[PDB]
C-alpha cells in the first residue's frame, strides 16, 4: 500500500491512492504552453458522494489549456485563489478515456467500468434545471478541466458519474480519448436545436472542415444524407475533407472580404464586402452542383466569418456557432437575418444525452474520431504550443497518461 | 352601370366597377411623404381565380409607405417596370378591413364577407413551400401593398382568398384595419419560434413599448402571465405602457452607449460600454423587483440596441428581431451569444394561422389592437409625414376608405 | 420545548416538533372512508438534505385517498411493509398548501415561506432524468401521499425542495391547497405536449366540465381564446360550465353507446355505436355552431368515452387522459386513429415547470382553483366518503389543518 | 401519330396519346385477384395544370389492391359512380417510377424527367392546409390509384407535380417503383412525430420485420444508430432481418396472448394475458441483451397486437401505427398509457419532404428498397392474390409495365 504509484501503475482496484503524478502549470511559468507544464506529484482530491476517481488512461488536447498556459484572457490560478482556493497550480485537461478505479456513494458505475467522460459540471439541483432547463445551458454549468481545477492531465480524475459514457469498445485509449469535446459539440450544433437540425438532402456550410469539428460535422452529415461543403486553407486540408465525406471544398485564400461588416450606411463598403459575399456564394454553388443555400451553417470561426455565413443561410436557416477563434465581433446584416428569418444560435458542448447519442454512433463505427496524433505524458507542453502557433495537423489528438 | 362610383359607393353586390378612386405617388413627387401623395382615378385590376375584390373601409398606415413616397431605399415604380410593369404610379396600403365585393372562380368566400387581411403574398405551388417550409418564409413571400402594386390605399383591392381573416365585429373599421402588420408581426415574434415561446413567468424586454409591436407586445405577455418590462422615451409613453399591462419602463433617454459595439480587442471600449449595458441591466432588475434576465428580448430597434439586447438575454433565451429602426448593423458580442447559448431570431410578418390567431384574441377581446388617430383618405399623405418625423401617435393608426 | 403541539400550534420557527397530530388509516379500518380515517399522534420524519418540514395549513381531497382507505386496488399499508417499511399505518393526502418551518442542508427556502406542492416525488439523479427524460416520466417517479406514506393529512410533512412553489398571496390557505393536483394535470394535458397545444381558436372537447380537472381545463381553454365544449350530467353542472368560460355544455345522459368497442367485425353492433357517436358529434356541432371537430380532446372518464373521443378529435388531434373513472379499457377503432393521423396521448401528473406555470396564471387572477367546500380536519373521512359516493359538488375541495 | 402505343413505345417525347393499355377491374370479376384484373385500351386522361403525363415504366404492388379487386370493404366503382364518374372500370396501382412524357400548364418538371411517386393527392388550397396543417393530414387527402380512378397499372399516368421526386439513378425501374408506399410511410412513423423520432441507442420493436415497412424499418433504425428488434413468424424470416441489420428477432408464434384485451375486471383473464405479454418483454430483453423497452414500437398489424405493443413501450415512448392487418380494435389499456406517459400515434402515408427525404437515402445507399420480386404486366393479378394468400415473399415487389 503505497502513496505514489508511476504512471501505469495504481493501487488495487477499489482504492484511491493519496498522491499522483500530474502535469501542471504554475505562474511563474505562463506563456509559451511549450515551457507551461511540467510533471509533479500532488495530493488526489477526495471522492464524494455521486463521484468517481478514473485512472486516466489517456487525455484529450484542447485549446483551453493554451488559454490557461498563457495566463490570457484569464489568470485561472488566480481566478481560482479568490473562490477561496488554495493550489498554487492548474491541472488542465478536458478530455479522457479511463478505468473507475474507485466510487463514492450512491454510485451505480462499478470499479473496472471503462469511461469517456463529457467534461462539463453542472448542479442537478440547480433552480433553472428543476424548472426544465437543459443542464448545459444552466447559470450552474461550468468546464471541468478548465473552469475547475484537476482536470485530466493526471494520473487519477475524480469527475462526477453523471460525466461518465461508455468508451467504445474498439477504440484505443487514445482515441477514444481525444473526441468528445469536439464530437459532442458538433452532434449539438448540427442535431440539438429544433427545428434546425441537418436533414437528408440538405447542404451544410461547414468552416474548418479539416479542424476537430469540422471532421467530425463533415462526417455526421453525410451519415444522415446531408451535402457537406468544408471551407479549407489548403488543397492537403481538402482532400481530408473529401476523404470524411464533403461534397467539395471551398479555399477561403481565394476571397478578402473576411472580418467585420462595414457600417451599413457605408455604400462603397458595403458594395465592396458583397461583391466578396457573392463570389464566396457562386463558389459555394459549383462546389454543390446547384443555385441553392445551405439550411445550416456550422461555425465557430466567428468574427471574419460571421457576416458570410448570415449572409450565405438559407432562408429560414441557421448559423450555429460554438467559438469566436478569429474574434468574438459577430456582425450580422439585419436585414437579411430578418427579411429570410434566419437563425443566430449560440451553442457550447453538448448534453448528457447528446455525449451517449455521439458516442453510440462512434462505437457502432459510423463517425470516425478521427485521430492524428498521440503524445507522451511529457509532451503536454509540445502539442499545445503546436495548437498555440496553429501547426497542429487535422482532427484531433490525445495524449497517454496511464496508458502504453 | 357606372365606370366610377365616389367613395362610399359602389357597384352592385357581386359586381366589380372599371375604375376606381386610389392614393397615388408618382416619381415626379417622389419625397417628403406629406407631397407624395394624390388621389386619382385608375383602372380596377382584374380578379383571378382564387382572388376577390374587397371595397376597402379602412387602411392601415405603414413605414413602408414612407420609403416609397421617399424612392428609397428604392424607387418602387422603376424597380416594378423592370419586371415589365406598366404602371407610372404606386398605389401603397398592407392593411385593411373591408367587405368582400367581388369572386374569381374557385372561392370559399361570399360577396358580403367582413375581412382583414395579411398583407403577404406567396406562391401555394413554391417548391419550398411543398417540401415543408412555411409559407411566410418562402422564396416567392413579398410584401403585398408594397413590393407589389395595388395595395389598400384604393377604393377596391385585388386580394387573394388565403390572405383573408374574419373582421372582428366589436371593432370599428379603422381599428380593424390598424393591427394585423403589427400585431400579427408580434405574436410570431413572441410564440412562433418553438421553443422559444412566451410562457408564465417570463420576463420579457420589450423595446418600444408604446410604439406599434410594443404595444401590442405588452398586451400579449400579459396576457399569457409573463412579465413584461417596456423601453419608452418619455414619461407620458411609460404610463401607456402601464396602462396595457407593463410590470415597469426603462427609459433609454439615460443611457449612452446605445450603437455599434467597439472592437472586442478594444479593451477600454469595451469596458466603457460594458459599463453601459450593466447599468441598463440593473435598472432592468429593478423594475422586475428580481435579479433575473428576460427570457425573450422583442427586437426591431436593431442597431442601437442589438449589443444589449444580446447582453441582457436570458441563458437559451431568445433575441428576435423584425426590423431596424436605428440601422442595420446587428453586432453580436459572440461570447455571450455561445457561452450561454442564445439565440438571435430573425422574423417576418406572420403566417396565415398567426393572423387567425392573433384575429381571435382580439376579437375575443384579449387584445386591442390599440388604434390611436383615424385620418381621412385626403390625409394618407400627413398620416405617413408624422411617421417620418416620429411625431406619431402611440399605438396603431388608420386612414378612412369608403367608411364614414 | 414541547413533543407535541396542538393544531395550528407550533414550536418557535426554524425547529421541529418530535410529534405532531395526522389523520390514520389503519387495516383494521379498511372500508367506508367515512371510517377509515382517525386522527392520532405519530413521530415527526426526519428532515434530510434538500428536505423541508412543512407546517400544513390546508391539504386538498382527493380520489386516490378512497382508493388507499379501501384497500383497493391496493393494500397500501402492506404493500409498503414489503418495502422493509415498520409503520402500520398510512398517512394519505396529496395537495397541501403551508409555511415552510424547518429546512434541510443545502436548500434555499428559508422558515417562513409560504408553498403549496406538486405531490410528486423523482430521483433527480435517476439515469433517466440524466440522459433528458422529463422527471415526472421518470422510472422513479412516485406519487407523494400515496406511494409513499407521511402525505399532507398531517399538522406537517416532510416535502423534498423541489416539490415547492409559491403559495398565490390572494388565496385563502383552502383555496391554495385544493388546486395542484388538478390545475397542473389539465395544464400539462392541454400544453405540455408539443405539438398538440390547445392554441386560440381550437375547439377542444372537456369531459366532467364541471369536476376537478373540467373546471380548470374550460378556464385555461377560454383564456387562450380556445372554444371548450364541455360534457355534464345535468343542468346545473353545464351552468357551472357556462360560468367558467363554456361555449356550452353537452348532456352525457342523453346518449346509450358508452363503454367498450364492439369487435369492428360485428357490423350491426358497429352500426348502432356509430349511430351514437354521430348523434353526439351532431350535438357538438349544435353548441359549437359550426361543424368542426375539437382538435384535443381531455379525456379522464376512460372506457366509457374514449370511442367516442378518438371518434371525435380532428385530424391530426389529440385526446389526452390521465385517468380512467369508468374503467381502463381504452378501446380505440384504428381505421380512426391511423386514417387523419390522431394521438393519443397519456398523461399524469405536471413537470415541476408545469406546477410553477399554472401557480402563476392562478396568481395573476387569469384562473380560479374552484375552491367549492371546506372541511374540518376530523372531517377527512366525510369528504373522501363524499367522492366514494360520487356526492362530491363541482370543482375542488379542502381539508383545513393548522388554518383556522 | 397514332392513337394507341404497345407496351415499351410512346408518342414522340413531350406528346400525349389519346389511348393506353392498361390493367383493369370490372365488377362482374370482383372476387380473387387472380382473376379480377384484364388489360385493356381505355382514353388517357387529359393532364391539367400542375400536372404531367407520366410514361410509367415499372409500378409497385400493393394491399388496397386486393381490397379493390375484392370489392371490400367497399366497391369502388360504385362509390366513384355515385360520385358522378362515367367509368365503370377501376385502374389500380399507387406506386410507379417512369419518365415524364407531357406537361400541363405551370409546371417546372420537362419532359425527359425520371420520377417516382408519393401516390397521395391534397388540395393546395385547402383551408385546413392552408391555416398550418401537413398536407398528408388534410381533409382533402386521398390516396391516388385507389381513392381514385387512374392509378399506376397503366402504360400513362396523370400525377400532380407535387406527387413527383426524382428517381435515383441506380435502381432498376422496378427497384424504384416499389418503395415509395412502405418507406416513405415507415420513414414518417419513426422521424415524422416529434418528440418521439429514434436517436442513438434507442430500441425499436418493429412488427413484421421481414415484410415491406418492417425491412425499410430495420434498415433505418440501424442507421441511426437505434436497436431494432424484429418480429416474425419463420427462422428463414429473422435471418432476413438479422441481414437488413436487426439486433435479433422474436418468434410471434411462441404465444398465444394475441387478440384483443379482455374486461380489465376480469382478473384471471388479465392475469393470464400478462404472464403472455411479460413472457414477450422477456424475450425482448433476452435479444437485447439488457432489461430496457423499445422507446418506439413500429405498429400495422393492429388488433393481434396493440396491447403488447402498449405494454412494451417505454416510459414518455411511442407507439406508432399505420395499419390493421389483424384487425381493427386497438384495446389500450389505460393505466399502462397514463401512467406511464405512452402516445400512440395514427400516422398514414408521408409528406412530400418525408417522400424526398427516404428518396435521398435511398439515393445514397444507406436503405436498400428491399425488391424481392418483378412481375410482368400480365401478371399482376397474380402478384396481388400472392398477397392475398400471405404467399408474399419478404420485402417489396413490383409489375413491369413499359420497362423491358
Ligand atoms: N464547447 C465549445 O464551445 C467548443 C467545442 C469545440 C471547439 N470550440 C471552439 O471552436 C473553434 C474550433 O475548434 P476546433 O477544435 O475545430 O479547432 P481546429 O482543429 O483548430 O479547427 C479550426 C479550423 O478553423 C479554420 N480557421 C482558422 N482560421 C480561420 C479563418 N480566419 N477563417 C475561416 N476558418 C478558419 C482552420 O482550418 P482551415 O485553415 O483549413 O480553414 C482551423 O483548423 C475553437 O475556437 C474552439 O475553441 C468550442
Ligand atoms: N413584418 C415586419 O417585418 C414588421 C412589422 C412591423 C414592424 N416592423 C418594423 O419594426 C419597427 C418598429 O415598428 P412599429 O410599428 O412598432 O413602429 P413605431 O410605432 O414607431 O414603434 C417603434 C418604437 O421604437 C422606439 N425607438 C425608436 N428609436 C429608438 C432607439 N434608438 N432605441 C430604442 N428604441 C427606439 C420608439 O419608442 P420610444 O421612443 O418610446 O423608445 C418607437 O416609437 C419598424 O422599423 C418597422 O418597420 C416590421
Ligand atoms: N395525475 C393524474 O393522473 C390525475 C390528476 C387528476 C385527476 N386524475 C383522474 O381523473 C379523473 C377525474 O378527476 P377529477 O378530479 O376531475 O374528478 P371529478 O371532480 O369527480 O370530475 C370527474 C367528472 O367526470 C364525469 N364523469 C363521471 N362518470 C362519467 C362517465 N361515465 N362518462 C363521462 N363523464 C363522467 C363527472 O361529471 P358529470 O357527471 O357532470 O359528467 C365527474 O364529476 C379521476 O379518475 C382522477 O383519478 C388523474
Ligand atoms: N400509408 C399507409 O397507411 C400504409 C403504408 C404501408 C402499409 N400499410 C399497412 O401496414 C400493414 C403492413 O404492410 P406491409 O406492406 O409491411 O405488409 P407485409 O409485407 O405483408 O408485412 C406485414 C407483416 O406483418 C406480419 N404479421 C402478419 N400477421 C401478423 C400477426 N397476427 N401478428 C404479428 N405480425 C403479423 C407478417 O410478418 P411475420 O409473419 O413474419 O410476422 C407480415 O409479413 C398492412 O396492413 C398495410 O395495409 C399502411
Amino acid at each position: 500500500t503505497k502513496d505514489l504509484y508511476e504512471l501505469g501503475d495504481a493501487p488495487p482496484l477499489g482504492t484511491a491512492p493519496k498522491q499522483m503524478y500530474a502535469s501542471l502549470i504554475r505562474q511563474e511559468r505562463y506563456g509559451r504552453p511549450v515551457d507551461a507544464f511540467r510533471t509533479e506529484v500532488v495530493d488526489v482530491p477526495p471522492v464524494g458522494p455521486g463521484q468517481v476517481l478514473v485512472k486516466v488512461m489517456a487525455a484529450g488536447v484542447n485549446y483551453n489549456n493554451v488559454w490557461a498556459a498563457l495566463g490570457e484572457p484569464l489568470d485561472v490560478i488566480a481566478a481560482r485563489q479568490k473562490q477561496g482556493a488554495t493550489e498554487d497550480f492548474h491541472i488542465g485537461g478536458s478530455d479522457l478515456s479511463g478505468i473507475v478505479w474507485a466510487v463514492g456513494d450512491g454510485v451505480r458505475l462499478k470499479p473496472g467500468a471503462e469511461v469517456v467522460v463529457l467534461a462539463c459540471r453542472w448542479d442537478e439541483s440547480a433552480q433553472d434545471i428543476r424548472l426544465g432547463a437543459d443542464p448545459v445551458t444552466s447559470s450552474t454549468q461550468r468546464v471541468w478541466g478548465y473552469e475547475e481545477n484537476y482536470g485530466s492531465f493526471a494520473q487519477f480524475a475524480v469527475v462526477d458519474e453523471y460525466m461518465c459514457h461508455p468508451k467504445p469498445q474498439r477504440l484505443s485509449w487514445a482515441a477514444a480519448s481525444c473526441y468528445m469535446a469536439t464530437a459532442a459539440t458538433a452532434y449539438r450544433q448540427l442535431f440539438g436545436w429544433e427545428p434546425h437540425t441537418v436533414r437528408p438532402g440538405d447542404p451544410v456550410l461547414i468552416w474548418g472542415g479539416a479542424g476537430g469539428l469540422g471532421s467530425i460535422a463533415i462526417q455526421l452529415v453525410r451519415h444522415v444524407g446531408g451535402i457537406p461543403v468544408a471551407v479549407v486553407s489548403s488543397e492537403e486540408r481538402g482532400e481530408f475533407c473529401m476523404r470524411l465525406g464533403a461534397k467539395g471544398w471551398i479555399d477561403r485564400r481565394e476571397f478578402d472580404h473576411w472580418g467585420r461588416l462595414p457600417d451599413t450606411t457605408d455604400e462603397e463598403a458595403m458594395k465592396q464586402w458583397l461583391d466578396g459575399a457573392r463570389a464566396f456564394g457562386r463558389r459555394f454553388w459549383e462546389v454543390l452542383g446547384e443555385r441553392r443555400a445551405p439550411r445550416i451553417v456550422l461555425e465557430h470561426s466567428g468574427a471574419d466569418t460571421i457576416p458570410t455565413s448570415i449572409y450565405m443561410a438559407d432562408n429560414a436557416g441557421m448559423v450555429v456557432i460554438c467559438g469566436g477563434t478569429t474574434g468574438y465581433n459577430g456582425d450580422v446584416d439585419l436585414r437579411f437575418l430578418w427579411m429570410r428569418q434566419k437563425r443566430l444560435q449560440g451553442s457550447h458542448a453538448a448534453s448528457a444525452r447528446e455525449a451517449r447519442e455521439i458516442t453510440r454512433l462512434i462505437d457502432q463505427g459510423a463517425i470516425d474520431p478521427c485521430l492524428s496524433r498521440t503524445f507522451g505524458f511529457e509532451e503536454i507542453g509540445l502539442a499545445h504550443q503546436l495548437i498555440h502557433d496553429n501547426q497542429h495537423p487535422s482532427g484531433n489528438m490525445a495524449v497517454l497518461v496511464n496508458a502504453t
